[PDB]
């Protein structure tokens, strides 16, 4: 079963400005998902201080970076809490309306899209880059799903019964074929040296056989 | 009664850092207050999505600034979802042990005391302007709690009999004889402008009576 929900007028606004918005500072996709991958490996690190089997899931805590030439994919893994079924129709466990309002209500008062993760919708800006993107997740109190949009208003939910991932998110970028840059290892490195540096957990950019 | 708890040494070395070290920035405390206030309400609205229930304890997201200059003090005010006894006792719902690590790691890599909040420990930056810090907080899922610390290696803990909150947590900052400007109205609003100016829930400066 393949479950097709409508994304709230707010969140669809959203995307819509994030598509076709010029604003060539793109490469911040990139800080805006580890740093959601960093709040949600925080979240199950919190939790396992008080109850060290939230983490029989899987005791590492990571992110990392998976570029796919021949899919034009780049994948973010991480291994934080996850996300219930629930938290993925949710709007990705954001609170997105509100948020959304917030980061309208700054563009007017001179913010940037930069600011996008200020505001609590910082995975959106994964559209400045992709055409579609696929979220698989597993959170230890709920099967492992797959979420999906390539915006237009719409995003899917199933049951996914791909891999098994343990606990975590993967967020994975279908690119726009302008944007294949960010599948080069230079590029990469390059981005996360200059927002992501000081991140407390290992980011592990993956290699490609040439 | 009162239960008096010792701070795991990586927090007491924490404290003691931004006790001790030389850095004139000091006014980046309140932005990390008011961001951890923001966090909170987040937190609560994210809940409030899939039941409205958890707003019977109070409907207004709100932060509130009060100086008073009387008592040397000032209070930031916030509705979030507040914390149980638990999160007091776990250095105030924060990762602060591996959070403390990271942020040291970064400090030798170039990084300034201003980044702390990046790390998830950003509350202690109160101890840049305060000599002791009183945090009243009132979660869903329990009873209203005072945390108190001076810093010195020790926090305690007790119920709360004083004005009850409904929900949310009341960071009180009774501050160092020399750091009475940030009881000021102008310097309030001056540091509020300069680095929370997008905050996305309704900030309250009170005024006082001269
Ligand atoms: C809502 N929670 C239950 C989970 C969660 C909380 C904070 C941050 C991330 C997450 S999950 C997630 C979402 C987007 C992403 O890009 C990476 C992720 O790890
Ligand atoms: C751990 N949670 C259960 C609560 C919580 C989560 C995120 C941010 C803040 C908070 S509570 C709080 C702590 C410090 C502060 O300065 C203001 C606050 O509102
Ligand atoms: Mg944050």
């Amino acid at each position: 079963e393949v479950e097709t929900f409508a994304f709230q007028a707010e969140i669809a606004q959203l995307m819509s400005l994030i598509i076709n918005t010029f604003y060539s500072n793109k490469e911040i996709f990139l800080r805006e998902l580890i740093s959601n991958s960093s709040d949600a490996l925080d979240k199950i690190r919190y939790e396992s201080l008080t109850d060290p089997s939230k983490l029989d899931s899987g005791k590492e805590l990571h992110i990392n970076l998976i570029p796919n030439k021949q899919d034009r994919t780049l994948t973010i893994v991480d291994t934080g809490i996850g996300m219930t079924k629930a938290d993925l129709i949710n709007n990705l466990g954001t609170i997105a309306k509100s948020g959304t309002k917030a980061f309208m209500e700054a563009l007017q008062a001179g913010a940037d899209i930069s600011m996008i993760g200020q505001f609590g919708v910082g995975f959106y800006s994964a559209y400045l880059v992709a055409e579609k993107v696929t979220v698989i997740t597993k959170h230890n109190d709920d099967e492992q799903y797959a979420w999906e949009s390539s915006a237009g208003g719409s995003f899917t939910v199933r049951t996914d019964t791909g891999e098994p991932m343990g606990r975590g998110t993967k967020v994975i970028l279908h690119l726009k074929e302008d944007q294949t840059e960010y599948l080069e290892e230079r590029r990469i490195k390059e981005i996360v040296k200059k927002h992501s540096q000081f991140i407390g957990y290992p980011i592990t950019l993956f290699v490609e056989k040439e």
